[PDB]
């Protein structure tokens, strides 16, 4: 963790109104940082399993007791939506198809595709820092 990474996250949160939570997984599979409104620590093994699964598949992912149905899975972005109104999650691998990730909890009132432009770009900003 660094203040450079903290600066990037703060910039993303101020820029992207529908980013309601952030977590970063380092290239080693460990949590670098996360926003204080959630904790993904007890779900890290399942998150890493999903992040690193090769496609040619995992259909749901639970984070902190919220079940997300997987509606999109590429090397660039993986999207889960809770279907009881609890929100969405967007996982952007760092690098594309890699072992690090920028994870965004998405405002329940938004669609998860709404944050993609910003989160995919900010994932690329973290390439050399994680």
């Amino acid at each position: 963790m660094s203040e450079k990474i903290e600066g990037i996250i703060d910039d993303l949160l101020n820029l992207e109104e529908n980013a309601h939570g952030i977590a970063i997984i380092g290239k080693d599979g460990k949590i670098i940082t996360q926003t204080e409104n959630w904790n993904i620590s007890n779900d890290l093994d399942k998150l890493n399993e999903f992040l690193n699964e090769k496609l040619a598949g995992i259909t749901s992912l639970s984070i902190q007791g919220i079940k997300y149905m997987i509606v999109e899975n590429t090397e660039e972005r993986k999207i889960g939506t809770n279907i009881t109104g609890k929100g969405h999650v967007v996982i952007c691998p760092i690098p594309i198809g890699g072992t690090g990730a920028l994870i965004t909890y998405v405002n329940p009132r938004a669609g998860p595709r709404d944050v993609l432009f910003n989160v995919q770009e900010y994932a690329k900003k973290l390439t050399d820092l994680i």
